[PDB]
């Protein structure tokens, strides 16, 4: 039978403040839940922005973490389609197969939980967690930072059982994101003439995905040149530093594209560049995918004029992939070498170091830290 | 050969005054320009817009005018395609054929005489205008508030000489933009949940193309109820009027289309209700499109988030259609009744009250207002 498991993980008993490493509690898994045993997780700016405390929707204690990859130890009743030892990757955009959004081809975005999941709960209301008497909140449905999590059944994803864990576990987020915003929002077209503001591991995704999209320009845009290289390595064929140019990024894009481009991508999070991305796009028909997340009240804005005369801005959520029946095929894509993801591990550290891992996010020395569990 | 033509205009001497008929001489066709006899016109926002002078790029003296029906009375050297009595509607938006927006299927937005146009003058650099030894200039290369015009033999469209002058002058702007936000712009489903803001003709075409498209609910939105029972007649299956709730209209569409609608339309110009029309689109697949040119200087704005859960912002000034291919067409999908213009038509005046056309537009009791020259 399915006991209590003590084990390790990275608690965040309050915000502002480092990870704590904690011995809790890890209850079974209920009705439809599966419990995972982490193998390998990594950091991403959306659980800095959390522990930081910024984040008007964040509480606390909770266990943070969304990029994992790890193996089934145990389901509970009712789930037929996961059993222990299956290799797996938890999801925070989850697949239930039956409502709305998961039944329309336009959309990925599953509701079945995410009420719960807003409030670090599962299904049934109640976390799984508990440590030094208190109880620990889930994070994004998924909460990789530790041992063992428990996650609903429908937030996992059944992978090649060859996989790397210690690779794949980035295709949790990021690297999906960019790659989907270009094959899957965007839908560009072989010989489409991209700009990519950002070039961290999503901006570099997304060139990725306008390669093999088979975009013919390709434009990385970014404040710091260190980042330059690596983003040509993935296909962009010129980088640019707004901070060169006394004229806005988007004029300086228009002149070099006599006109402006046809895709643009913006992965960086900040709304003056979302709006310089959209402007910075061919008249009649430019098109802007926003893939950085904005933080809370900030607004974008332009003169409806740019939309009018034909432009199109969009966003983007995980890349638009239905999760469930997607992320193994991402896998196989990676196993096939038809997409990267080992060029996007530029750190690997120990759990008890996952401090390091945000630090290094901070300094932007980084793209991708792989921490092993 | 062609002389000069002494004929009556309405000439706009300065911003903010009403229109005079004035006696006018008209120029002979240079190469390639076509002079055409304006049977029918009718005014729009945009022509008021320019006269209230609060367009910076407005310029007097000048011919107003874009919406017109008429016969080639004669053309320039180099024209072969045109001829004297061919049945035309002069377009704001040309199609050359040839340059780099005419031969991408996406826009149809020709840029070959817009320097000149926005100048109001010929592709020449000149004006054909002259009166009381002034120079007046042309207007959206149409000028149709004068007996006989001019324009480049790129901006006619060739039309059913069948067809009846005194309603087809209303495809030149309005119903095609409304029509074509609907089949071209949105391209929505059989099925689909639509909002259309704004009832007057831009808001009723748009409604006559979701119609004709197939959707399942056309929700009519108007601060005037008088609107309502016409929008109904075109198809409309609810309508509802902003005034009669407390909250929010984009509150008040999502919860009787559980969710949002799957497109909707802002057929106003008003940049609080085009924010308003994107936050009242489905999650994950909802699609918004600000339908027709609007006043410069105001911006649109909203939280990214808005575009990263699923929704896509769009627009059209003339509804997509390549204009010298397509306005023929448009004229027979009228002749053949598959689309409406006569019950577009609440007014008829003589070229002599056109400034009662101005007036019936901005008092809100007319839909469109058809003048005899
Ligand atoms: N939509 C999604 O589903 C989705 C998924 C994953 C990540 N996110 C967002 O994607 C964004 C990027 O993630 P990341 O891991 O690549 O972050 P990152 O910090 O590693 O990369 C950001 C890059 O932007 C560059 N940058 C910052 N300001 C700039 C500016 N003004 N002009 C040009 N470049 C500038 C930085 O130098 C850095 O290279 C974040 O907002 C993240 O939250 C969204
Ligand atoms: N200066 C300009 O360039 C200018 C000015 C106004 C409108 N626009 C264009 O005018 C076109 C509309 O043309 P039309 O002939 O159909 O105009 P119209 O004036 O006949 O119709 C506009 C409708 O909007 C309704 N309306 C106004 N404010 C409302 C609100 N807050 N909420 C809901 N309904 C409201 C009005 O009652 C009217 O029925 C659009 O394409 C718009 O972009 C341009
Ligand atoms: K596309
Ligand atoms: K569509
Ligand atoms: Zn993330
Ligand atoms: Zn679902
Ligand atoms: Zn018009
Ligand atoms: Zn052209």
């Amino acid at each position: 039978a399915n006991e209590v498991i003590k084990c390790k993980a990275a608690v965040a008993w309050e915000a502002g403040k480092p990870l704590s490493i904690e011995e809790i509690e890890v209850a079974p898994p209920k009705a439809h839940e599966v419990r995972i045993k982490i193998i390998a997780t990594a950091v991403c700016h959306t659980d800095a922005y959390t522990l930081s405390g910024a984040d008007p929707e964040g509480c606390f204690p909770v266990i943070l973490g969304h990029l994992g990859a790890g193996i089934v130890e145990s389901v509970g009743e009712g789930v037929t389609k996961l059993k222990a030892g299956d290799t797996v990757i938890p999801l925070y955009i989850p697949q239930c197969g039956e409502c709305k959004f998961c039944l329309n081809p336009k959309t990925n975005l599953c509701q079945k939980i995410r009420v719960t999941q807003g409030k670090g709960l599962m299904p049934d209301g109640t976390s799984r967690f508990t440590c030094k008497g208190k109880t620990i909140l889930h994070y994004m449905g998924t909460s990789t930072f530790s041992e063992y999590t428990v996650v609903a059944d429908i937030s996992v994803a059944k992978i090649d059982p060859l996989a790397p864990l210690d690779k794949v576990c980035l295709l949790g987020c990021g690297i999906s994101t960019g790659y989907g915003a270009a094959v899957n929002t965007a839908k560009l077209e072989p010989g489409s003439v991209c700009a990519v503001f950002g070039l961290g591991g999503v901006g570099l995704a997304v060139i990725m995905g306008c390669k093999v999209a088979g975009a013919s320009r390709i434009i990385g845009v970014d404040i710091n040149k260190d980042k330059f290289a690596r983003a040509k390595e993935f296909g962009a064929t010129e980088c640019i530093n707004p901070q060169d140019f006394s004229k806005p990024i988007q004029e300086v894009l228009i002149e070099m594209t006599d006109g402006g481009v046809d895709y643009s991508f913006e992965c960086i999070g900040n709304v003056k560049v979302m709006r310089a991305a959209l402007e910075a796009c061919h008249k009649g028909w430019g098109v802007s995918v926003v893939v950085g997340v904005a933080a809370s009240g900030e607004e974008i804005a332009t003169r409806p004029f740019q939309l009018v005369t034909g432009r199109t801005w969009k966003g983007t959520a995980f890349g638009g992939w239905k999760s469930v029946e997607s992320v193994p095929k991402l896998v196989s894509e990676y196993m096939s070498k038809k997409i990267k993801v080992d060029e996007f591990v530029t750190h690997n550290l120990s759990f008890d170091e996952i401090n390091k891992a945000f630090e290094l996010m901070h300094s932007g020395k980084s793209i991708r830290t792989v921490v092993k569990i």
